[PDB]
């Protein structure tokens, strides 16, 4: 019975399909709609296509980056076993490529396939650093962060902007919209790091603090040598973790990431104000959206 | 710069390419050009596309059963870690799709997309029946094999009729030979592996012992009272050994191979008389065994 | 060394670590070094023996570099490796040469021979490590250290990725494998890596022969003893 075949493959993906993600990509899409003003028939499927990609990347991450739990409920890895979760994610992406090809075919979608292949180059750098111990630079961290999170918003804008409702010559609107998209994706990562360090993820990843500190001569040796024990033992200790947290509080680390966050906000608001003067009306959605990012 | 970031994605794929590939799918396609007679500039391209799909599938496979040594060299799982192998396998299959989405073909986008989704259903089942120990039946084993191995040759053929003078009164009589050839390999390939612990390594010569109506119920309970309490006992190691030897299941597999042939050599003949052109190539495939 | 670089059986006897315990061997070693400084000071103090102690402090900077790379996984350069080997092996030969001169003939100038002798010591000390490599790679040291072969390939774009990821599995798992080491040994023999050190050894000999001939004209006689040490390398 096909009802059984189609439901043993799709079974894992349904486990995180109904979790309360409380995402922001949906809220971001309906705010650009105030400008682009496209038919409602579209604005349904696009959320139903960008959501598939997000949940699929989540399955592949909670395996690559070995974690036991995420919030409350158990990880998709421990429930359905390792072998099935990978195949279920790999299959689900193929649906998303088809659901996109379904309608957009005129304007040359070869620029919507060229925007998915990069989302895997990004994580390849990430799994290469955490494994081979190579310390990052400063520009390399910002470049990697664009490849992984911000490129997903790039899909959303390039599909929204395909509906030139008897307007939008885009001659002056192509480049300008993209920088607005880029800045928010970069912001939505660093902002998570400041809330995260107010630990428990010292099992390999590379935050902004650690990359800023290891470039200040004081304690440069100490921090480098402590982290090496970690990847050798798989998790630091309950004691050694306290040492890095107190260094952060002394070299004034929790105050330099704050000083970078306030920089991107003034820049993006300037961009929106430049959009608000280019033959447009108020957009109280974007100007209320920034508050929902801590 | 950029060349650095580009060589980490393509590191595992370039490692499995250097293995000594068996090389059968690259000769079967060359034999069909006798009838269809497509240009060379495409035969080289279509071969490349099907090649990456099979190498990308296996990287997931040999990892889905953790084995430090597959043949000669170490396993990709034990050189590039595990997180790297999966995230490069995924990228590879998507890249193959993009090469089909171009001048390769214009209108039949749904045709090639659907034959790729199916390949994963026949592989999800394999993982299910392995993870729950629920041994299968012969009536469903043929389904899996045709949904997992044959679904590769099918794509190779459906794209070769899109370039080539005959008409649409032929394609119905070509898919039949494919599924027969695809099935016959898995059984013969498994046979070569044969000529104990289970852990999901099926074959025709193994699903037949658990269903031989003589001693069926007696065997079905020797396996249990076991795996969850200990590997085996000391007389059971001979018990499972001598039970399979008695009826010589290994010869019932011999009988089933001898039937596809007498159907096979009559399947080339049907097209052999449809198109007035001999085939010195289909006859040479049988030298494989 | 056989404690910091935890090793098994060496030449027929077990490592001094396992017999007397770890804590006891360290204290016995640190005591003997200070005992040797006192004998050195004793024989002479004129001509400034503040340069025989200033040249021992470096022998510990040398080993510190090696134990930091093997620990923190940082790949070496090629020029940087030559400095590490100079500090550790060559400096002991330098001590022996710097003490003989301080009391030899009390007549010879030596003014124009001080720099010349140091040039001879450096090349011989450097040579004895690169030549020692050939015997280790005909293995058992792929647990963190960096031979000359490994430094050449990881700087050649082909197969650089493969080996770098293989060795990383080691320091995380504590030892590579019995099979993967056969993989690493098989890579080396293909790109002719064990042939790039050979092409350096034949170069360094021509330098030593030229150097002694430059000394052989500076009021000196043949040395069938010095020229008998180099002959034992076929």
């Amino acid at each position: 019975h096909i009802f059984f075949e189609k439901a043993v493959l799709e079974a894992p993906y349904d486990y995180i399909a109904s979790m309360p993600s409380k995402g922001v990509r949906d809220q971001f899409i309906d705010a650009l709609n105030d400008w682009l003003r496209v038919p409602d028939v579209k604005v349904g499927k696009i959320k139903d296509a960008v959501r598939v990609l997000h949940n699929s990347s989540l399955l592949l991450d909670d395996f690559q980056d070995n974690s036991p739990l995420r919030r409350g409920k158990p990880s998709t890895h421990n429930i359905f076993g390792s072998a099935q979760t990978v195949n279920t994610a790999t299959y689900s992406i193929i649906k998303a490529i088809g659901q996109i090809m379904e309608f957009s075919a005129g304007e040359s979608v070869q620029e919507v396939m060229n925007s998915i292949m990069i989302l895997f180059q990004g994580q390849a750098m990430d799994l290469f650093w955490t494994y081979n111990g190579h310390v990052p630079s400063e520009e390399e961290y910002y470049r990697m962060i664009d490849q992984k999170t911000g490129q997903l918003f790039s899909i959303a804008t390039s599909l929204l902007l395909n509906a030139a409702d008897n307007e939008i010559p885009r001659t002056k609107i192509q480049s300008c919209l993209h920088r607005l998209t880029r800045l928010l994706g970069r912001c939505f990562q660093i902002c998570d790091d400041y809330q995260n360090l107010v630990e428990d993820l010292d099992e390999g990843k590379w935050s902004l603090a650690l990359i800023h500190m290891i470039h200040k001569q004081r304690s440069h040796m100490a921090l480098l040598n402590v982290l090496s024990t970690g990847r050798k033992h798989g998790g630091m200790t309950l004691e050694q973790k306290q040492f890095v947290l107190d260094i952060i509080e002394e070299e004034k680390s929790l105050d330099y990431t704050r000083s970078v966050m306030m920089d991107l906000h003034v820049q993006l608001r300037a961009e929106i104000g430049r959009i608000e003067i280019l033959l447009d009306s108020p957009n109280p959605a974007m100007r209320l959206l920034l508050e929902l990012l801590r």
